[PDB]
């Protein structure tokens, strides 16, 4: 008969499941607890309505009501699970604070920015960049005071994304990295060093340095490091973030060695009944078949989609991710599926690589940039561990190289697939396939 | 020891298979001769040069002398094969023989001429090779051209309406068929292209021209529906591959009219190979064998050839029939069986057509763009993807790297595959139609 099905969460994780549960068992009592005013929405999008290309609103998939009416979700808005334990959750609502029964319970409940322990994080002007609200709170506070020099702590992708935020604003961007350089957890060196060049250019990047204070009157005013100080009237917050397990502990839930929910292919944790879905959750790499955590967005959507189908009976098993990322400075597009040359190293594979540099378009139609690749590929098998892109048109090569990494491609196998040409799209020889072809599959 | 290697044709199989060769077996005599005074050129080019994007040398990608020279190909020029018999060429001024011990027939595709009459007049074009694109543009700079007219809908036909419209001119296409395209995709994928089309085209649909006519030069187009003033003429009916001389040397034949060859591009006759556009090749997902005279394949081929003639065996898999073009703004590709060819296969069948955006809501500059699915009913797999409208290459590379593989739907759905706002939106096109079929269990 019917059961009560409990979410929490309302980002792409929680909406996900909900959406799939309710869809597969209309009779069942479907509720969605979300702390924030925001359900549906993307994070992802909160550089850009920062830098100005979008109004707020438009971070929102669709309307509360099409959860509600149209598909018959229970959506709690401004609800915090602020208790849960075996068949009970605590919620606050209208200040209210009252207890909800669940048969089944999903964790969807995303993950927060670290927060660096130096003194001055909570002057006015400090500001982490992770839920919409967060967008709103800095194009309030920009408007209400002039802020003109900008100062970004981390080198990680939502740095840069910040970073690209303000200075297209015309705004005096500093970059504080504790790095030798940037993105140097996700990427190797001769990727990243071609993003950077350009960085250097419209930012004044620091690297190698370690920020001490933030320093400033009824609000901020300075960033001091190691190094030196530096003018800023706002300050960015993005040094890595972590996964919200403190309700999980409660029920006693298996944390992975990730610092994530341990899950399986089902999305099931350790506990019975009880799923975990999104940036939250710890799901498996298809490569290596180790536990690992990615919190990106795809990922968390499918693993909602199938925690909710498992939970109705629909028996559905993720394969797990490759950690197929792109992100853009400026017109430096820059991206990877599969492994790096150091993850590859890290897991014992015999390695060889290659770094090539091509063009988007032959020399006869027009307009073709500079696009750089690099492969890794395990010597025993001439299976791809790994691809690297930088430069522009970059997609379509990150798309199709993960393809062939969700399928195990040799470097053969790349090299004779049936790739697209036309003058106006590509080059006669794909660059993806120039790759290939410069490794050179044998025994 | 040595041995003497001869290639017919100095396009890109041709190229792909003498250097190959060469680069295996630097102690061999590798010849190659090639009709014109072009090597190692894209004809795939000759719309955009005509078009005025690009100047007619940039058609060619490294001199002559980087062959002949740097990797040591004895390239003649302004050479046509005339005889072959077996273990032997004739070619011609001056007419002499040669020897051979390998032989590559890397010699193209070239149109089919339709026998209405005044095909021969002055402004009476084909667009196949280089020289092509420089007469053309010679009659325009001799004689003022206004209106055009193209004969055909195939994807020469469009991208050569699209280099005259470019230019400001009155362009008339006179289409045999219902629709554009239609014996490459199905109808609800090329009426996508066609309403762009109409708009900068007088697209003239199920017309059959019977005459062109004029003085010196062509002035006049007339079909069985009625007339049209033109004083330049495309004519891109089709094409059909170069087997004049293989017949000579008693090669076999494919079915699709093309050479036959095998995974190591063999012919019937031993020590003879086929590549290019010339060369008929295997269906990776129907087993058949088919004719798809494009550059890629056409650059595979060679390369895979000229590895077996130098003693290192290597297979062509085949090709899926992925292939992409444009009119203005307007992509359209396809990779994989469309639901027409399928169902002529035998295959029993289902499909989907969605409609998607290319970014997120919050990301500016989303446009429109619709996918069509075939999958097998019996494996869940899929058969071929067609895709319109923009960002289409990274759905056409991924399905084809899909199919390459045999993805199911489940597959397709469950790959990783890349998100950020200015990339694409959060459920990817491709995933969104794989999606829409559904994976079902018995
Ligand atoms: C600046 C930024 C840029 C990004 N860019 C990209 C990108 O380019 N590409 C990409 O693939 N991914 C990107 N991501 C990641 C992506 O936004 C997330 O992976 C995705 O939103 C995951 O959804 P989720 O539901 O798992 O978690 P989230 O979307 O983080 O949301 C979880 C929700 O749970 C709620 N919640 C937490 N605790 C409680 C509680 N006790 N009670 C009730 N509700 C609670 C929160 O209010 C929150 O709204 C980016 C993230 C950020 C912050
Ligand atoms: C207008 C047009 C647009 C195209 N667009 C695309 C596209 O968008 N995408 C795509 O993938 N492909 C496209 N193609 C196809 C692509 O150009 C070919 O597949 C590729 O050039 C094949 O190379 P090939 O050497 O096999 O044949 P070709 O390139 O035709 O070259 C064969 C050569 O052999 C020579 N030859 C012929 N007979 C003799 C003889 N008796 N002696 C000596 N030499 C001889 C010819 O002079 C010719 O140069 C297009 C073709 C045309 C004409
Ligand atoms: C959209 C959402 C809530 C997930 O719910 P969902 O219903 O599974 O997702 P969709 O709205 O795409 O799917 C609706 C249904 O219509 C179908 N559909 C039909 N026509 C379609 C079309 N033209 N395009 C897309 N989907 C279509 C879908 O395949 C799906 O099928 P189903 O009925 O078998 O489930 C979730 O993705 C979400 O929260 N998105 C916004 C926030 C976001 O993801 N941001 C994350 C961080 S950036
Ligand atoms: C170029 C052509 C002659 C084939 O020659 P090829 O040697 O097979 O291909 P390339 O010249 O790219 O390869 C040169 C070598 O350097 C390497 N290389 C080429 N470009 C490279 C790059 N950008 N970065 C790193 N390495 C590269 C290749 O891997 C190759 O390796 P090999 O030494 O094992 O052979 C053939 O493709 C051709 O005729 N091209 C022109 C025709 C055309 O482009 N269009 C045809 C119809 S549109």
């Amino acid at each position: 008969m019917k059961k009560k099905v409990v979410i929490i969460g309302g980002g792409a994780a929680g909406m996900s499941a909900a959406s799939r549960v309710k869809r597969l068992k209309p009779e069942w009592d479907v509720k969605v607890f979300e702390a924030t005013e925001w359900v549906s929405h993307a994070p992802c999008g909160i550089p850009y309505v920062v830098e100005g290309l979008s109004t707020p609103d438009k971070l929102m998939a669709a309307g509360p009501e099409v959860f509600i009416k149209k598909r018959g979700i229970d959506l709690h808005l401004n609800a915090e699970v602020i208790e849960v334990d075996t068949g009970y959750v605590r919620v606050r609502e209208n200040g209210g604070e009252k207890s909800y029964e669940w048969d089944y319970l999903v964790f969807a409940n995303g993950a927060s920015p670290q927060v660096p322990a130096i003194e001055g994080v909570n002057l006015k002007g400090v500001f982490t960049a992770d839920l919409p609200p967060d967008a709103l709170a800095i194009r309030e506070y920009m408007e209400k005071y002039k802020v003109e020099n900008v100062v970004i702590i981390g080198g990680g992708y939502i740095g840069i994304e910040m970073a690209e935020a303000f200075a297209a604003q015309g705004k005096n961007v500093t970059m504080i990295v504790r790095g030798e350089r940037v993105l140097r957890r996700s990427f190797d060196k001769e990727v990243t060093d071609i993003l950077e060049e350009k960085l250097k250019k419209h930012v004044n990047l620091r690297l190698q340095e370690i920020t001490m204070k933030i320093e400033g009157e009824e609000r901020v005013e300075k960033v001091v490091t190691d190094a030196g100080e530096y003018k800023a009237e706002l300050v960015i917050l993005a040094t890595g973030i972590k996964p919200n397990i403190e309700l999980a502990k409660q029920l006693g839930v298996r944390i992975g060695e990730t610092g994530a929910i341990w899950t399986n292919e089902k999305m099931q944790t350790s506990v019975e009944n009880v799923y975990a879905a999104g940036d939250v959750a710890e799901t498996r790499h298809v490569i290596t078949g180790r536990r690992v955590w990615v919190p990106l967005a795809p990922a968390g959507n499918k693993m909602g989609y199938v925690a909710g189908s498992n939970i109705a009976g629909k028996e559905l098993h993720f394969p797990g991710v490759l950690g197929t990322a792109v992100t853009k400075f400026m017109d430096v597009e820059i991206g990877k599926t599969g492994l790096t040359e150091m993850e590859a190293l890290k897991e014992g594979y015999d390695v060889r690589t290659a770094f090539i540099k091509a063009s988007t378009r032959p020399a006869y139609y027009p307009g073709g940039r500079e696009i750089w690749l690099k492969g890794v590929v395990d010597n025993e098998t001439n299976r791809l561990l790994g691809v690297q892109v930088v430069g522009s048109d970059i997609l379509p090569r990150i798309d199709t190289a993960a393809a062939m990494l969700m399928a195990g491609f040799t470097t053969k196998d790349a090299f004779f697939t049936d790739l697209a040409y036309a003058p106006p799209f590509a080059p006669v020889w794909d660059p993806l396939i120039v790759l290939a072809r410069v490794l050179k599959f044998l025994e």
